This record gives structure tokens, sequence and C-alpha cells, in this order.
């Protein structure tokens, strides 16, 4: 028994935080093999409004990059720029390399989160892409160059790095191919965010895991076709749900032997009922954070 | 800014993992210079598991340590109260700098899960006022630890599942926390209660995150009688914390604002019930960056 927000073993991670400074501007960055990875905007003073970067980094040399491994002062020999992220060539190959993948992630995804400091781990804490391509992260000044990520046995599968925070509240970044998600810019310009929707997939994995946990009470009686689900939980900005979606569902249907569309239709009652004072898996809200993959790592 | 439920980095805790078999009974244990700690119940058959005699049950030789794909001749073993120490012919070189500590109800940790010696995953948990910890555990996962950084102050180690689906273990040391032990019986919680001086520090991570206030102060009796009603553990004058109002200024203001919640009933920080797994000491680290 049990559920809650867990995120992945940050070990791996932890061994590749270096810290990048450029002139006045610190921030972390991540060492693999002989490359330093981080933000391009490391190169930015207060640059912000409408930075040209090739400009910019055209007045660097390797020299200008303080990269900093702990108590070790790494050799920058070399540097480039890949869309939005920088990559430093320094002379020693980080031992410390897991085996790792970057990977694009699409909205509704979920991963790990390592907030650094200065090349210095400060927390880790499990986060979900919003379908407006945004993440509700935890992150203070100092906090460029961290990153997401999901390890699958001992392969690390990077594929978040933390650019800025908006005006929101909320936050963006980039692949590790330096490519943000959604359509943001690295400039302190006004650039407002779609509208955020529930991630429907989620949280019918959610009530999935509730059912395999031994509490039943949200269920009803009713079925529905995928379109009068899809007409009624849009009116709550909810997600579409789509064929697809109801696929990966599949597996979660067969231990509970409840169908897709069958819990669809609890899903309509919740967003109709509320929770009428009753939690589920110890929320009273309706749970949009957990994938039909992480509900079967953590539940069975 | 921000707020989520934040674990220690788990990689100074992920190298002292290892997996220990004893019988076909297989489980997680602690690997530290040339000690391996796990829970007592790892000799016992499932007919022994009914009424237990640890002493009488406790050679060396029966004890299969697996580190990675690397096995630990296990040199030595010895019993202190609910714990297992295995001494082990070679020092864990990953040993990071670390201490046993006990910790307080109300008081929050870092659990890193563990099955078959590998780290599955990491998450915050608070010691609930009932003694138990409302953890995420599968069979295979007695001796995933719980833990602070500081140095590593390890203060929790997995032992049952009760029949809630609420879990309770024991310290380093193998003291349980909590009215339990180690034997398959019959075993059930008391009465749990929030978290009082938590709730207050959480909604003070709303309030300076842009999050209900009331401008009707109350006073500290009058709201422990409030408390008292709705399961809340007393608010002491310890509990009275200074650093967060001195910081968003107003300290029984909050407790006029959280005797007022309880009454009436939106959300905060996107929870709709009132969280009381934030300790001060949380707020202040999350919002500090340390
Ligand atoms: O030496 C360092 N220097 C800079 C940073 C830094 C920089 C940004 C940043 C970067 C860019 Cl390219 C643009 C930017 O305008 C955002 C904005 C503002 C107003 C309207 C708008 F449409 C967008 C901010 C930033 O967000 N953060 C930040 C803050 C809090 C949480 N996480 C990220 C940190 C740093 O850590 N170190």
């Amino acid at each position: 028994s049990g559920f809650r927000k867990m995120a992945f073993p940050s070990g791996k991670v932890e061994g590749c935080m270096v810290q990048v400074t450029c002139g006045t501007t610190t921030l972390n960055g991540l060492w693999l093999d002989d490359v330093v990875y981080c933000p391009r905007h490391v190169i930015c003073t207060s640059d912000m409004l409408n930075p040209n970067y090739e400009d910019l980094l055209i007045r660097k040399s390797n020299h200008n990059f303080l990269v900093q491994a702990g108590n070790v002062q790494l050799r920058v020999i070399g540097h480039s720029m890949q869309n939005c992220v920088l990559k430093l060539k320094v002379d020693t190959a980080n031992p410390k390399t897991p085996k790792y993948k970057f990977v694009r992630i699409q909205p509704g995804q979920t991963f790990s989160v390592l907030a650094c400091y200065n090349g210095s781990p400060s927390g880790v804490y499990q986060c979900a892409m919003r379908p407006n391509f945004t993440i509700k992260g935890s992150f203070l000044n100092g906090s460029c160059g961290s990153v997401g990520f999901n390890i699958d046995y001992d392969c690390v599968s990077f594929c978040y790095m933390h650019h800025m925070e908006l005006p929101t509240g909320v936050h963006a970044g980039t692949d590790l191919e330096g490519n943000f998600y959604g359509p943001f810019v690295d400039r302190q310009t006004a650039q407002a965010a779609g509208t955020d929707t529930t991630i429907t997939v989620n949280v019918l994995a959610w009530l999935y895991a509730a059912v395999i946990n031994g509490d039943r009470w949200f269920l009803n009686r009713f079925t529905t076709t995928l379109n009068d689900f899809n007409l009624v939980a849009m009116k709550y900005n909810y997600e579409p749900l789509t064929q697809d979606h109801v696929d990966i569902l599949g597996p979660l249907s067969a231990q509970t032997g409840i169908a897709v569309l069958d819990m669809c239709a609890s899903l309509k009652e919740l967003l109709q009922n509320g929770m009428n004072g009753r939690t589920i898996l110890g929320s009273a809200l309706l749970e949009d954070e957990f994938t039909p993959f992480d509900v079967v790592r953590q539940c069975s």
C-alpha cells in the first residue's frame, strides 16, 4: 500500500552537476563525458531584452568560462552554441558519467527534477510537463541549468534543462538539444503561455491506482462513448482523451477489470459531484501528475 | 518561486544500499564501513514470524550479502534491539559522513525505497503523531531507510506494513517508532492527528508565494480549543517559528486564519486539504536554496 509523488534516485545526476561562470553570471551545468551543457544566456548580462547570442558568443574565448566541479576548475578547450544550449568542451572526461540519453518528451510526461545551486543539488522532486508546455517547479534564482530526467534500469534519460521563470510563477526550458518546449524564447519580453488543462489520461491512471490500493467509492454503474466523455471533460478544461491514451491505459484496465470507458464514466461523475468530503489516495482533488507508467511502477 | 514536496538528494545513500538474503527471505540492508544493518526479522521463516524468539533463532555463512554483483563475506553477526548487524570483510568505500539519530513525530525526512538492494525512488515523509509514516512500499522494501542531510542523519529503517496501509519501523539502533513489535500478529495504529505547527508553516510558504489571511487575531488558548475539536496537535509556545512571520509579517493571525479555515473550509499551493508534511525548517530550506 501507499502512494506518493516519488522521484527517481538522483544519485546518477548528482555526479554530473557542475557550476558555470561567465563574467558576472553563475549557474549550473551538466557534465557528461568531456562536454558541459548549460543555458546559453550564461553569456548575457543585464542583454536581457533583445540578446544577439551569436554576437555575444563571438566575443568570448574558451577561458571566458569558469567551469567548476566541486574543488576542481575544469579547463574549457572549446565551445559552440546549439539552439539555446551552450556546449563546452573540457579536457577531462567526467568519470562519474552515467549511461544516458537525451529525449524530447510530449506534454503529460513526468520526470524528476534535481534543483541545484552552484553545482550543488538542493532537492529532488517529481514534475509533469503541462499541456501548455510549462512546469510548476520549485525554482529560485541560481536554478538555471538544473535538469529533469527519467531513470530506466541504470540509463538516465535527460529531458529538461531549466532556463527561466515566467511572470506567472511557472517555469520554461529546453530539451538537452537546446530546443525549447512550448513557444518560448530566452529573452525578457512578454511571452504568454497557453491555457493549462488537466492531463486527462493521468487522472484516469490515478483512479486506477486508487482501485489497485483497495478503494472503489468513486465508481458507478455507467459507461460512456469516447466522444461523450470528451464533450463533457472539455468543459472542465480537461485535455481530450485519444484512442492512443485508452490503449496505454490497457494494462491498468486488465489488472482491475474495470474498462477504460467505464472508468471515464467514474471521472465524469467526479467532475460533476466533487469529493463530497472524501479523499482519494490522500488527496481532495483529482490528480494529474502521474502517468500510467508511473502507476504501474509504484503500485505493482 | 514555486513549492513542491522535495526530497534530499539520495546519492550518498544509494551507495550504501545492499541486498541481504537469509533462507528464502530477501530484503535490503545498509552498508556502512564494514557493517551491514537490516531488520532482524530477516532470520525468520513465515512459520517463525508468527511467534519469533530472535536470540534463539540467531551462523555467518547463512547470510548472503550482495552489493551490486559483489558478494560481501560475512565474518560476524549480532543483534541490537530490532536491527541485525552483519560485519563484513571489506568496508564500503562510498561510506558518507553519517550518524544515527532518532526523530520526533512531526519531523520530516526522505525515504529511498529499495528492492533487492537497488534504489527504486525517493520521497519526502513525515513521522505521523501516531508514530507511523504514510509511505509507499511493496513486499521486498523492508530495510529501506529514511534520512536527512546536513552529514547523512539516518533516522528510519522500514520493517512492516500495518493493516491500514501505513508503515512502521525503527531508528538505526533498532528501536521501534510507536507501539509495535516485529512479528506477524494483530497490530493497528492509534488515532492520528494533524501536525498543527506544520500547517502554519505551510500556510506561510503559500503567503510568501502569493497566496486567505485574516485580520481577526485570536489568542493561543482560544486556538487550541478550536484545534482539539478538529484533531490537531496543540500549539505550544515553542512552535512559536518566529523567523517565518518576521519574514512576511502575523503569527496568531496565521492561527486566526487557520482557526477560521477549519470552520468554514479554492485551494492553497494547489492542495484542497491542509498539508502538514512541511516543517518550518523545510519552508525556509526550500525558499532559500540551501
Ligand atoms: O547568473 C544568473 N543570471 C540569471 C539567472 C536567471 C535568469 C532567468 C531569466 C532568463 C531569461 Cl533568458 C529571461 C528571463 O526573463 C523572464 C521573463 C521576465 C519578464 C517577462 C517575461 F515574459 C519573461 C529570466 C531566470 O528566469 N532565472 C530564474 C529565477 C527563478 C526561478 N527560475 C529561474 C534565473 C540566474 O539564475 N543566474
